């Protein structure tokens, strides 16, 4: 699993929680969900199963995410997984997990391409994770397939709008690799939906898979294509491999020497990746933290300065002098004195 | 609204009688994630004067094939699909004849 950048990010933030927590408030730093997007096989499940390190989502060609699934992690000490609607289970095999939650997907939404509208809950405690929060979103498609009604395409585009265009909501923007480059449905969807690139993080593969004559060099150096937050470029893996299940080692091995081999992604090979990527959104997640603390700090620096006061009232003690009662009496006594003067005049 | 400028403009010359549509799509591509097949049926549902092309199927992804959608069976179209293969960059790069 891994990584430890977020392992080394767990405890400076499992401090500031838990005294935030001991103060009674309820503050939190607000950590970006994370939503992917693409069309029919984009490989949504298949990169985010790759920027954790293992496997564990359904995958494949033509549609396979169906159902938007709400993965909820939170740390604790054993890695596990539960529902909200199979609660009193708890699985250690996380393909075993894969397997249970794409019968629940097709056991709702039928095997004839059917989705629903209502997502899966799936809560990860892992003594690796943070307290999270990941929107899979399911393979759209233009034209109805399947049993899905000519309305389909629409109402999906309706869920987003409803769902994704929400705030602090990361947008992941991948071109897989079964489909065409320039025919990225998330790309598509993300310079529709956000023009302006604040939340929106673009992921491209097929850097091996592109057409022979062709390279990508132009758009992954944010040159042809314009991006706020520019490309990161890595290489899913076929169906061939996905059927053969390739370890996740191997293959991120593989993509980056073929990053090293390619004459127009040799400069781009340190640039591009999956473990780089995962390096500069821990870093994103790291700054958006580090970013909220000063506003949230000041208020509670002006929040104290009023139990600041409180102290100081308290400030005078001398248990148990009769100088703090004569105070408490002349206090009574002229307040009582000018709430009779507040009586008559 | 360039998408829509490009639409209008084909609906121009598509509404227009006896005009054949060659949806066209590559094999690398879904061909359910274009939406030349949205059109094509909006204009006509029963796809009479609709013929889908599939292309460059020597570049597909591996573990996937046509064979399930040019046969007429993923879709059901009136006079099926008529696969053709296109060529790559190398093949203007090298000049590539029509007999090869």
């Amino acid at each position: 699993m891994g990584n430890r950048g977020m392992e080394d990010l767990i405890p400076l933030v499992n401090r500031l929680q838990d005294a935030f927590s001991a103060i009674g408030q309820n503050a939190d730093l607000d950590l970006p969900q994370i939503a992917v997007v693409g069309g029919q096989s984009a490989g949504k499940s298949s990169v985010l199963e790759n920027f954790v390190g293992r496997d564990f989502l359904p995958r494949g060609s033509g549609i396979v995410t169906r159902r938007p699934l709400v993965l909820q992690l939170v740390n604790a000490t054993t890695e596990y997984a539960e529902f909200l609607h199979c609660k009193g289970k708890k699985f250690t095999d996380f393909e075993e997990v894969r397997l249970e939650i794409e019968a629940e997907t097709d056991r709702v939404t039928g095997t004839n391409k059917g989705i629903s509208p209502v997502p899966i809950n799936l809560r990860v405690y892992s003594p690796h994770v943070l307290n999270l929060t990941l929107v899979d979103l399911p393979g759209m498609t233009k034209v109805p397939v399947g049993d899905q009604p000519p309305d389909i395409e629409f109402q999906i585009r309706d869920m987003l709008m409803q769902f994704v265009t929400k705030e602090n909501c990361l947008i992941l923007a991948v071109s897989p690799a079964n489909s065409d480059l320039a025919n990225s449905d998330a790309l598509k969807v993300a310079k529709e939906v956000d023009p302006q690139g604040q939340r929106t993080i673009g992921v491209i593969t097929k850097l091996d898979l592109m057409d022979e004559g062709t390279d990508a060099r132009d758009v992954l150096e944010n040159k042809l294509l314009p991006l706020r937050r520019g490309y990161i470029g890595v290489v899913n893996r076929s169906q061939k491999d996905i059927d053969g299940k390739k370890d996740i080692t191997a293959a991120l091995a593989a993509e980056r020497k073929f990053f090293l081999s390619h004459p127009s992604y040799r400069h781009l090979a340190d640039r591009m990746g999956t473990p780089y990527l995962q390096k500069v959104l821990n870093q994103q997640l790291t700054n958006h933290i580090r970013d909220t603390l000063p506003g949230l700090r000041n208020k509670l620096q002006s929040q104290l300065l009023s139990i600041e006061k409180e102290v100081e009232e308290y400030k005078n003690f001398r248990p148990d002098d009769p100088a703090r009662k004569t105070k408490a009496l002349l206090q009574m006594v002229q307040q009582f004195a000018v709430d009779f003067e507040k009586r008559i005049e």
